[PDB]
Formats: structure tokens, C-alpha cells, sequence
RNA sequence: UCCAUGCGCAUGACG
RNA sequence: CGUCAUGCGCAUGGA
């Protein structure tokens, strides 16, 4: 293409570079001609062509597998598309001995030049290539992973300088908008800019000025666009105003926020720190209550009196089958005796919500597609069973994969299945996951969220098909919040074409010092990492429930297994813990009531695992980490030959 | 295909 | 430095 020509034509020879181009231009297909003549160029010269194309995610890799390499390499070369999920009969380094061409994922990488530089397996070194090209180098700041590959390669760059010598490989560069970073001013932007080209070791960014116009003609770009807009709530205020009255507890702020859950929480390290109750057991309660009311800011209030009711169902529950204090009894009596009358209160009207469906229902009568973003998962959740009991345009949720913070999450198969349908759903209901393919596209609306320009314009490449409706919710800053990506959007050109325009020399001097400068910030933190964990000791300490300060472990007692986990064997232990499991791994509860951990299935043994998130120590400086990698102190891996017999 | 777990990473808001 | 929310990758064991 011509507009691809130029900005390919210093690649071709040397020149590791960036790119950056907006959505649609098919920075694959230039690519795959840069990837071409480079390999032509070997073939030429009877060099070892290799390629290890990087990526952040797997399904990009899968997408360029099928549809964009192959279909122009699958007979010339060598093709393979690699994962970390995909189970490969061979290890790394064998389709780095083969299969001159690589789609692949980045910490796979990683691991293997890890595994070089650290024994175990047959490693690998970047000097066995000829090149190496990325997709969305925006990532390539704070140390994400694939940014310790190009420290090595700075490493070994200032060796080959120290010389001047080793060869060294070419790299590309790709991205979309290439990101700012902290920023309110256009130095501070520049300066961003040099520290991901030093990151990245490259020449130039060469973006496109000159065929903008036959460019322009493909893309159709968006109208950036604004569309903008109690007694229930009350009595649960006042129960909390109770509760804090109950215990003594200062807010030093207001409720309907995240400083008091905050401060919440720091009662709670206070009260673990002290081992008493009516102090974190309130700060956990308040935690909960917290949560009901900033949903109740933006959700039906049924939600928040299901989610308490689930909440409290499992907290009798739980302290039924311990059986099978005036604290609790206080709570809970307290939640009960409203429990039903705030369940009637709860069906009573009067929002967002009301504006939200108006706008909907305008657009789809207007138009069929639908788009939908906020924050969190269970907003996605509850605003799909609300909108499916009001009267309605077919709908469906979308969330993540992470098994974090409340919710069992979705999966892959099942995300590409709801894409799928969605090429068919009428209205989608997502978190930030939707920048990938779902273009042809009307609504793209922000339901009481923030984003990046980065996010943005991901976001903008999304909504297409000759009709943008940029629409938001929240207001009754965040207007504030789109005028700055604007702003930010006009910043980065502003930026760009003051380097383009920059001495080579100088530009050099510059690129020179940061990569010096982020080599030895990684070297002191480096040397801080190994001075860190350096204690090691097998038993010194006395793990105890939180809720209740009672023995539950000692330091020598626990062993480990997968060299992951920790168990408490010796049934000694058997005498204090109880079992629950309810809807194959069931759980663990205290003789209070409080939660510890899981009856894991290993190797026939039912060995009772237990997670430190829900334990104090005693070695009395009470502490509390939350992961068993923040302790340094070590303890042993399992011996099968005590359990015998 | 599903389950559970550990680890690292970035983003945004907040202090 | 911590808190929260979100998203991502890797490595495990099992069904
Ligand atoms: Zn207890």
C-alpha cells in the first residue's frame, strides 16, 4: 500500500524503529512485508532468518495465526502459533532450531531465556535471530513483561558498545496511539516518548503525513459525542450512624465512598494487630455495608438487599454448622429485625437507570447493535436481570477471566461464544475488555466509568459503520475526563512531530542516557529483590485465627506441597477445624465461624490447605501479609514416608 | 471441556 | 506505601 510504503522503507534496511498508525490501516499486512523481504534478504544473503513476533495476549496470536501470516507465508516458510495454554509437543528451543517464522506470547520468552541464564532447560539467546517485531509497544514501560527482554538486549548492546562485537537482532515496533504518560504538560510527554523509544532502542517513529488523504478515505471516524442527564438509603444510614455509635467508631469522613471502606480496613489491621473483637468484625461489616450503599449510588437497591441477604444466609450458616456472642448477636439481630420491612421498601420507586433506558430504547429505535461498559462485573450482572424483568432487543453480560474479588468468571470459549452471538446478543454489557474485534458498531456508552485515551481510542476503533453514539451516564468530573483524552490526543502529534524533527545526535545522547538509566534502576532493584527474602526459618512463629486469637499452627507443624501450597497434617490440628460444602473442593471454617481455607485433593490425600489471607501471626508483633511469598521464612516440602500406613 | 490454586504485570480511582 | 475496582500473561494439580 502507499501510505504503508514509506513507513515500511527505512526497515528494510536496519533501522529499528516504531510505528504507529490508528485502526483499520492493516499494520498486519505491512508487517508481513517488512517479515518477507527481510527473510528474501536472507535468502540472498544465506543468513539464519528468524522472526519471534511478540504479543500481549494469546487470542491476538491465534487471530494472525489463521488469518494474516499464513495466507501470504504458508508456502514459502515455516509457520507455527504458539501459547502458553496450547500444549506444544516440543519445547522453545527446538521451534527456535525450526520453524523459522513464530507467532508466539511473550513470557514464554521470557522463561526460556530464563531457564538459558539460570540452568534447568537448554535456555536461549536473543543473538540466535536476525529480527524481532512487537505489537502495542505502549506496554513497554513499568517493567511489564515484555520489557525485561529488551533490558537484556540494552544489556548486551552497551557490551557490544563497551566494545566498540556480538550481532545484535533488528526491531520493529508497533502500536496504535503510542500512549501518555502522567501528564499535563509537553515535556514531561516528549520525555515519555524517548524513555519507550530507549525502551525499545529504535531510530525514528516515522508515522504518516503524506497520503493522509487516500488514508482518510478508508476511515470513517466517530463524532466524539456527549450524551448526560433516597428513604430507602436513609434508614440504612442510620443503622450504620448505630453501629458507629455501637463501637466508637470516627469516620473523619463521609459514607458513600472509599475512605471509609479505607479506614474500615485499617480497623481491621488494628483490631488483627490486637487480636480483639467488636473492631474488625465491624470494620468487615462496615466493608459490606459500604459496598451496599455505593452500589445503591448507582444500582436498583434490590441488588444491595440481595447481596446483604446472601451475605448474612451465609453467616448464619456458617455459624449453625460450627454448632453442629452479644457481638454477632447484636449484628445480626440488628440486620434481621429490618431484614424483611427493608425488603418491602426495597420494590418502591425512585435516576441513571431512567435516563439509561431512554436513550437505549431511542437508539434502537433509531436503529440493533449495542454496546455496554462500566467498572465492575456485578453491575454487568445485575443490570442484565433488571433490564431482562423490564420490559425491553436480546441481551447478554460479559466480564474477564481472573478468579478475583467476588464472582466465579467466564471463560474463553465461552467469551469467543458471546462474541459470536454477538456477530449475530443485540446489546452487549462488558467491562474493559471490549479492545478486540467487535467493530460495525452504533453505542458505545460509558455507564458511570473512567478510561485512558489509550482505552479510547481502542474503543473508539470499535464503534464503526457510519454511526457513532458516544453516550454517557454519570453526571446526576467526568466530562472533564473525554476533554482530556481529546486534549491528550492533541498533545501526543504536538510531541511526535517536535522528535521527528530532532538532531540525530542528540537524539542518541538522549536515548543513551535513559537506556543507562533504566538498566541500572533495574540493577539496584534487582539488589534490593535478592537483599530482600533472606530469612528462611523453618519454625519461629504461631499462626492464629483472627476473629478469635486462638492457636490454630505452629511454625514447624505446616508442610508444603506443588512447592505452592501449605497444609497442616499432624491431627492434633484435626481436632479444631470444621468442614462446610454447599452449591468439588469443600471448605474449611473455624470453631467461631470465621473462614480458613480448602480441603485440597492431592495425590489421594485429602490434605487440608489452608490460606494465610485469613490468619495472623505470632512470632507480640502481631503482622499479617495476606500471600505466604511477602514471609520470608521457609518451610518444608512434604515426606510421604510419615503418612504410610 | 470444566474445576481449584500460586505467581507476576499493567490500567483507573482513591487516599 | 497502602486500598479498591478492572483487565492480561505464565506455571501447577485434578476431573
Ligand atoms: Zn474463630
Amino acid at each position: 500500500r502507499p501510505y504503508q510504503m514509506e513507513v515500511a522503507q527505512p526497515a528494510l534496511d536496519g533501522k529499528n524503529i516504531i510505528i504507529c498508525l490508528p485502526t483499520g490501516s492493516g499494520k498486519t499486512r505491512v508487517a508481513v512485508y517488512i517479515t518477507k523481504d527481510h527473510l528474501d534478504k536472507k535468502k540472498q544473503a544465506s543468513e539464519s532468518g528468524k522472526v519471534i513476533v511478540l504479543v500481549n495476549k494469546v487470542m491476538l496470536a491465534e487471530q494472525l495465526f489463521r488469518k494474516e501470516f499464513n495466507p501470504y507465508l504458508k508456502k514459502w516458510y515455516r509457520i507455527i502459533g504458539l501459547s502458553g495454554d496450547t500444549q506444544l509437543k516440543i519445547s522453545f528451543p527446538e521451534v527456535v532450531k525450526s520453524y523459522d517464522v513464530i507467532i508466539s506470547t511473550a513470557q514464554i520468552l521470557e522463561n526460556s531465556l530464563l531457564n538459558l541464564e539460570s540452568g534447568d532447560d537448554d535456555g536461549v539467546q536473543l543473538s540466535d535471530f536476525s529480527l524481532i517485531i512487537i505489537d502495542e509497544c505502549h506496554h513497554t514501560n513499568k517493567e511489564a513483561v515484555y520489557n525485561n527482554i529488551m533490558r537484556r538486549y540494552l544489556k548486551q548492546k552497551l557490551r557490544n558498545n563497551d566494545l566498540k562485537a556480538i550481532p545484535l537482532p533488528q526491531i520493529l515496533g508497533l502500536t496504535a496511539s503510542p500512549g501518555v504518560g502522567a501528564a499535563k504538560k509537553q515535556s514531561e510527554a516528549e520525555k515519555h516518548i524517548l524513555n519507550i523509544c530507549a525502551n525499545l532502542d529504535a531510530f525514528t517513529i516515522k508515522t504518516v503525513k503524506e497520503n493522509l488523504g487516500q488514508l482518510k478515505h478508508q476511515i470513517k471516524e466517530p463524532c466524539k459525542k456527549f450524551v448526560i442527564a433516597n428513604p430507602f438509603k436513609e434508614k440504612l444510614l442510620e443503622i450504620m450512624a448505630s453501629i458507629q455509635t455501637y463501637c466508637q467508631k470516627s469516620p473523619m469522613s463521609d459514607f458513600g465512598t472509599q475512605h471509609y471502606e479505607q479506614w474500615a480496613i485499617q480497623m481491621e489491621k488494628k483490631a488483627a494487630k490486637d487480636g480483639n473483637r467488636k473492631d474488625r468484625v465491624c470494620a468487615e461489616h462496615l466493608r459490606k455495608y459500604n459496598e451496599a450503599l455505593q452500589i445503591n449510588d448507582t444500582i436498583r437497591m434490590i441488588d444491595a438487599y440481595s447481596h446483604l441477604e446472601t451475605f448474612y444466609t451465609d453467616e448464619k450458616e456458617k455459624k449453625f454448622a460450627v454448632l453442629n456472642d452479644e457481638t454477632d448477636e447484636f449484628l445480626m439481630n440488628l440486620f434481621f429485625d429490618n431484614k424483611k420491612m427493608l425488603k418491602k421498601l426495597a420494590e418502591n420507586p425512585k435516576e441513571k437507570l431512567i435516563k439509561l433506558r431512554n436513550t437505549i430504547l431511542e437508539q434502537f429505535t433509531r436503529s440493533s447493535r449495542g454496546i455496554i461498559f462500566t467498572k465492575t462485573r456485578q453491575s454487568t450482572y445485575a443490570l442484565s436481570q433488571w433490564i431482562m424483568e423490564n420490559a425491553k432487543v436480546k441481551a447478554h453480560h460479559l466480564i474477564g477471566a481472573g478468579h478475583s474479588s467476588e464472582v466465579k468468571p467466564m471463560t474463553q470459549t465461552e467469551q469467543k461464544e458471546v462474541i459470536s452471538k454477538f456477530r449475530t446478543i443485540n446489546l452487549l454489557i462488558a467491562t474493559t475488555v471490549a479492545g478486540l474485534d467487535i467493530k460495525e458498531c452504533n453505542i458505545v456508552i460509558r455507564y458511570g466509568l473512567v478510561t485512558n485515551e489509550i482505552a479510547m481510542v481502542q474503543a473508539r476503533g470499535r464503534a464503526r459503520a457510519d454511526e457513532s453514539t458516544y453516550v454517557l451516564v454519570t453526571s446526576s468530573g467526568v466530562t472533564e475526563r473525554e476533554i482530556v483524552n481529546d486534549f491528550r490526543e492533541k498533545m501526543m502529534y504536538k510531541a511526535i512531530n517536535r522528535v521527528q524533527n530532532m538532531k540525530p545526535e542528540e537524539y542518541a545522547h538522549k536515548i543513551l542516557e535513559l537506556q543507562v538509566q533504566s538498566i541500572l534502576e533495574k540493577k539496584m532493584k534487582v539488589k534490593r529483590s535478592i537483599a530482600k527474602q533472606y530469612n528462611d526459618n523453618p519454625s519461629l512463629i504461631t499462626l492464629l485465627c483472627k476473629n478469635c486469637s486462638m492457636l490454630v499452627c505452629s511454625g514447624e507443624n505446616i508442610h508444603v506441597i506443588e512447592k505452592m501450597h501449605h497444609v497442616n497434617m499432624t491431627p492434633e490440628f484435626k481436632g479444631l477445624y470444621i468442614v462446610r460444602e454447599n452449591k468439588t473442593n469443600g471448605e474449611i471454617i473455624c470453631k467461631c465461624g470465621q473462614a480458613w481455607g480448602t480441603m485440597m485433593v492431592h495425590k489421594g490425600l485429602d490434605l487440608p490447605c489452608l490460606k494465610i489471607r485469613n490468619f495472623v501471626v505470632n512470632f507480640s508483633p502481631k503482622k499479617q501479609y495476606k500471600k505466604w511469598v511477602e514471609l520470608p521464612i521457609r518451610f518444608p516440602d512434604l515426606d510421604y514416608s510419615e503418612y504410610c500406613l
